């Protein structure tokens, strides 16, 4: 599979120039383009074969942040000081675990439990933190903004989807079943090449048990045991200070940086047969930083 | 035929060798191509005029690789005793030889009405996985789990294998399951492409439970039984198999059909000359010493 | 009338030539041009001005192959060895007669019978004879591949029309009255000839059936517009598919006889074609 | 099964006998009423009681004479009948085949329920047909019914009709049914049982009904199935220009001395019912034919 030769001219190579240049600032819309370089944008709408080029653009920038890139690199660059570390202490789990897990689940290789689901009292901080996460990676995508009949379209070329305030209807428990799995909808399947992997993650906030399937105005438990063997549950029960603000780029990058430093044994031991629930605090292994 | 004495520029002739070039390497669609090749990709998309070259490119490719080509050539290749294949057949009872080499006919059309192939028994038996593992040898392949539910064959031309995996026949498109099935072509391809006939696409199918019986609302029916015997040829796996054998690979079909290639063919003209709707097991002293 | 002033530059006469190419070798579709021609086919299709050159050269060289050439010099290249020759002999049919017909019928010289007819029992060898010329003509449409209820698309700009086991249902009776006689379509008409018919079926075409009953309101009419053979004989399994060329030497052969003789009949065109006239047989035949 | 020990009042004894009288001179429409006698249909028409009444009698007469009584018994020097001669000029036997006819009329054939009737025009096919049709109670004709739904209201009649007919393959699942005297679906799910009423049927055409006409050609699909359930005869032969319209007189004549003769000779063709029906045996043809 040696690359085809094919010198190509300036006027490619520029373009090539660009493409990587819009990766490497993360500009994968319209609007930031605008934001950011409003000059070049005006040179490049002077006509319409240059106003091509920009569509050309947009489309390979996405694609190889979304399929040629790791996303966990787009992730990774004291730390007794980081919000989200002081944050998941006051919720009695391991940070260290916690973000060690992250970038295992972002670059899909949890295997089958691909969705990650945060449930408890309101005003906990459980929304404040999917936020962070989903400013982080290249494109997000949720479920709120999809129509109510088709909630799962759009899913290809997003690395997260969001669901906030989530609840599953019988309606819609066959797909919902395929997309927390990971496994790949038809659509990838008849435009792809066969049974892919691409899928998508998912993150889930919730104030109430999202394992109870809604049907008609009744409560059933059908796929309760089907659901739980693709989630991990946390419990966000201790209500957090008023006045905390939300939380940015900096405070889940700085946070993510000293968790990959760590030996992977700790993890690992857990990895091996994976449980329904997160392990909480254990104070015969918490890190010696964090004591 | 003399060809039409033109001659093109260097744009053509580069254009040319990016068609051969893509045939070459397995590339037919936009995600393998981005895959394998970004620089190339991009260096063609950074232009309008390059653009409509990918399509092209793809569109040649693909008929090339599919009408101009024998697909049995892109099965053979350029310790037989320890193929994961040939245990798995000879555990399911089944010769090797014979095995092989009736997929080198019926992958290149050449069975006649016997299109299809047929896999039935137990789940976890294998008949999945050595399904697939055909397909991934095939350039391009459609798998009828994708199509609608009321229109089942969508896309089956230009498809080098069409893959129906524990599928069941409903009586409301069981008259264009046997046309698929038979080989003969639909009748909007006739018109498309001007001529009464154009060979169909081989088929195989995996099944837990006897698909000759047809859907009838909530009833069974057997008024299609016969019909389905003469277009199908059946295999049974009777043996379950042990967590120990994965996916398999395309290695493995190259091996396996390399060797029932350069074997006799003997073996197989006795039985090809009237074909029969059941597949002949293992016999005791034709297998050959290099699989005893 | 002075053609045009106007010269064509290199780019024009090459295109010009192509298209004759084209004509010449029979190549009226994609899949037969990179069937046969695929280096040309892949050197043209590197461009939008060259995709555009392969669509325009393909229907000006169906409409030359159509309208401005005659169809009968498309199928004119020991005459009892033909395969044919010996099928009409055992239908007890002259087989100079049935090839002068033919001519003339693909000429659509033949007034308002445009229309062939091949009745006989099933397995007597009618599909297999009407399908060779099919391949012989440049270009053939069948009712078949078209829609179930508008079996007439597509009329205009074939050679020929094959019509195979096919019954006329009352619903478009009215329609089939004006192709089966020759009669242009209106749509024709406005946007600016008809297309010869074959039909072949084992039961009687002139029954039209009228809901759940047969009628005959409409079977005089039909009667003028047609011919009809019939097929009776069964045919031996090892005749196989006829050849592309026994259609070409056997036409060609006929054209060289003496005409006159077809001109007689050709006085008072019967719905009946007449059978073998002993007396009238020709000596090669024998 | 004991009969009920109720008692019936002067008034019902009346709609009683009103029933069997209406039965015996086979008055089963209300224009037949009207025509046989009509001081009585204007008496019973003098209020809402006598109205309902017409309806109950005409329905428990049509009842009485579909199903508690066999149809042969309304059907119940030979040179001389028309239906003889016609019988001899198509080259088939004038005894043998109103013995059948008595058979399938009584539905002791078995699968093949279906008679078919075939030959050039204006050879007596549709004559003999309707002649039959008019000595039977009641009969349905098939070019009656909408298109759509051309076996509506089978039930209820003691033969139903079909000329010049051919099978559509939309229609040709519903078809296979009713020809082979399989009961309808929808008198099992009112009847309760799995079969039950019984419909002969006698087709008439001047083509082969065989194939089947679907899109704008034919198939042969469905050839071997309709010919299990149905019995062939030629008309092969002309017919004088006149041949009156045969009469119920006709008809009762030449089948009741078919049933007198000996019935011997028939049951050894009906041990195995074969799709063309037997010709002229002049060594066993009747010594009064002969
Ligand atoms: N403007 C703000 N943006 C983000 N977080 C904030 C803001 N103001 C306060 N917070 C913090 O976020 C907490 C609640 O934020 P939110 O993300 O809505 O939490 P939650 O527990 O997921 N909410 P709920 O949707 O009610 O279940 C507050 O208690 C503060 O600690
Ligand atoms: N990717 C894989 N993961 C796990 N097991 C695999 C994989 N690929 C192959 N196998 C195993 O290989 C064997 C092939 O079985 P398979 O072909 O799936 O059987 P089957 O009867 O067709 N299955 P089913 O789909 O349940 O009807 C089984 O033992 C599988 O467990
Ligand atoms: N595909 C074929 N290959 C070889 N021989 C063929 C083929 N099709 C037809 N024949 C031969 O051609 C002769 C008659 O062909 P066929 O087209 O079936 O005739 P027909 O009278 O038009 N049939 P039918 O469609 O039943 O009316 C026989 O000798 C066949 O053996
Ligand atoms: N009104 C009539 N009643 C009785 N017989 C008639 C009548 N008119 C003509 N006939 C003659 O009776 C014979 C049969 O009549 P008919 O029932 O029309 O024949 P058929 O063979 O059933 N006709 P067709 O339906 O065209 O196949 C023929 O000899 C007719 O000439
Ligand atoms: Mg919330
Ligand atoms: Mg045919
Ligand atoms: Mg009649």
């Amino acid at each position: 599979v040696v690359p085809f030769n094919g010198k190509g001219t300036k006027a490619s190579i520029k373009f090539q120039t660009m493409v990587n240049w819009l990766c490497e600032n993360r500009v994968f819309t319209e609007d930031k383009w605008k934001l950011v370089d409003f000059n070049q944008y005006t040179l490049l709408s002077s006509s319409h074969s240059g106003s091509f080029q920009i569509q050309s653009a947009l489309k390979l920038a996405i694609y190889k942040a979304t399929n040629l890139v790791p996303t966990s690199t787009f992730l990774l660059h004291c730390i007794k000081d980081n919000k989200i570390v002081k944050l998941l202490l006051c919720q009695n789990y391991d940070p260290l675990l916690v973000g060690q897990h992250v970038l295992k689940w972002i670059d899909k290789k949890c295997g089958k439990k691909n969705t990650l689901w945060f449930y408890g009292p309101p005003s906990t901080g459980k929304t404040n933190l999917a936020m962070a996460i989903a400013k982080s990676v290249p494109v997000y995508g949720m479920v709120n903004w999809n129509n109510e009949n088709f909630p799962f379209n759009d899913v290809a070329g997003k690395s997260l989807v969001v669901w906030d305030e989530g609840i599953i209807k019988s309606t819609i428990v066959e797909a919902a079943k395929a997309i927390l799995g990971g496994q790949p909808t038809r659509v990838d399947q008849k435009m792809r090449g066969s049974v892919a992997v691409p899928g998508v993650p998912v993150v889930i906030t919730s104030n109430g048990d999202i394992t109870f399937v809604v049907s008609g105005n009744t409560t059933t438990t059908v796929h309760a045991k089907a659901l739980k063997e693709r989630m991990v549950k946390l419990n966000f029960t201790v209500r957090c200070s008023p006045d905390m603000g939300l939380l940015t780029e900096a405070d889940v990058q700085q946070w993510l940086t000293w968790c990959n430093a760590q030996s992977w044994d700790h993890y690992e031991n857990w990895a091996i047969n994976y449980t329904f629930d997160f392990p909480g605090i254990n104070a015969d292994a918490l890190h010696p930083d964090l004591q």
